[PDB]
């Protein structure tokens, strides 16, 4: 079991809030991250969401997954994880001065393709990845969570913009998502960035009529990586491949 | 669960053997670690050996503990766990050029005393903590864990005993190396050999150095006679670090430090500088 007893965890400084719940740097046997609900009285929704939280995080042990280490019922409902130093890779693009070399930005990538293949080996889906959700911690491994602190429109698949079946959230969704996450790595920039109003992104890209300029990976960027971006980033949900696949694909080329 | 299908890994080179099984580089949706048992007929001990050695890694989410992703049993019993990029403290001390700064050695004793805190606190027991034993993940991370490596071959042929005389004996308590209790390992023999890992830091060499008859090591720190040479401690070791490597190698038992007290140390240690 991974249930933390009460009045061992120790609360420090508030990080942010996020996903359901705000999190706290914290000491538990060291350093770790808490997802505490801050909330006198929880709802049905919220405690079965913190249960769902749990039932997946449980479910992963890779060096890609941020690391789950228990959670705590009182005083408040609260998910322990391992604390991360360093910035997401969404910070070390388009919020500052930081320089990677075409080797380390094929290594995120396939570190990233690592993950994610895991997660999908295992029956989970993200839902929201995108470059503000992949952390590197040491500034070195590659961290798949959902750190919360709108946003998440431009990793959206059309499917999950058009919102026409109920939950459209699918593997090929997430497929998309690490196409769009392959473009920032591959280009330095956020997608549609020559576009200035957020309603015509959603109205255009779940039209099918907008998708991200190609044109603008650097002369650098592998022919391989270009033509699995875009094998990603297909409209249609099924023509997207599999993460067995682009892993292999990620792998192969970085070898070279 | 944690059971990995048949025909999913890759077994890859072959790092080393030793008494528990051997471990290989392996692929399973990235790098890993793969411990195999290479014995065409187990023992009943063999078997019991290779759960308990699940039941307790399955019990671990630490980041200063080796970490587990799973297990297989067909076509041979195997643990799989993450790949780790450098080499143990052990090879950096005393097989190496390398050179740490005392900011470091600081930094790797509370990693360690981090990770030893979160096993007792789970009543897990190491048993073999030592400095090879201790892996420099990316030359940053410490990582616990039992690698113990004896033999470079596909099998280890020698009995634990040997396995234990060319290895884990300057990290045994006098109690265990006596073994006059049935079953002489406990939170304090571990908190020894944490001790004498304090003291590969803080002087860069293995105790005893001085004398080569590994047989008289044997008989005079189960007798209580010879214990570590504290004065080949460095000029800028601190003085508390000292003071706290000589409680945990206390040759009675119960003298000893319980680690959340060794870990409250070595932060506060820490905290000034
Ligand atoms: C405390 C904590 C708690 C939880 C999570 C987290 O990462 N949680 C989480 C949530 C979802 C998913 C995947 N989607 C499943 C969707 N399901 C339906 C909706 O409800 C959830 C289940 C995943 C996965 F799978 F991607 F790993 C992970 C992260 C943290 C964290 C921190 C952390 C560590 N150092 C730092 C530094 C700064 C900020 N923070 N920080
Ligand atoms: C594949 C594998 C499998 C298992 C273990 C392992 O470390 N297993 C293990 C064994 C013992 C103990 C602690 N002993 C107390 C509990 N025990 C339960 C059974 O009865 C009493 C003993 C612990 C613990 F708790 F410390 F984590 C862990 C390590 C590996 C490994 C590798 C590895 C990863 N990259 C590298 C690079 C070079 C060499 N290798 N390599």
């Amino acid at each position: 079991d991974w249930e933390i007893p009460d009045g061992q965890i120790t609360v420090g400084q508030r990080i942010g809030s996020g996903s359901f719940g705000t999190v706290y740097k914290g000491k538990w046997h060291g350093d770790v991250a808490v997802k505490m609900l801050n909330v006198t009285a929880p709802t049905p929704q919220q405690l079965q969401a913190f249960k769902n939280e749990v039932g997946v995080l449980r479910k992963t042990r890779h060096v890609n997954i941020l690391l789950f280490m228990g959670y705590s019922t009182k005083p408040q409902l609260a998910i322990v994880t391992q604390w991360c130093e360093g910035s997401s890779l969404y910070h070390h693009l388009h919020a500052s001065e930081t320089k990677f070399e075409m080797k380390k930005l094929i290594d995120i990538a396939r570190q990233t393709a690592r993950g994610m293949d895991y997660l999908h080996a295992k029956s989970i889906i993200h839902r929201d990845l995108k470059s503000n959700n992949i952390f590197l911690h040491e500034d070195n491994t590659v961290k798949i969570g959902d750190f919360g602190l709108s946003g998440s429109i431009l990793w959206m698949a059309p499917e999950v913009i058009r919102m026409q079946d109920s939950n459209p959230y699918s593997f090929q969704s997430d497929v998309y998502a690490f196409g769009i996450v392959l473009y920032e790595l591959m280009t330095g920039q956020l997608p549609y960035s020559n576009i200035n109003n957020r309603d015509q992104i959603i109205e255009m890209v779940g039209r099918g009529s907008l998708s991200p300029d190609l044109s603008k990976v650097r002369s650098n960027c592998p022919k391989r990586m270009k033509r699995l971006m875009a094998e990603c980033l297909k409209k249609k949900r099924d023509e997207r491949p599999s993460f067995p696949r682009i892993l292999a694909e990620i792998e192969e080329l970085a070898r070279e």
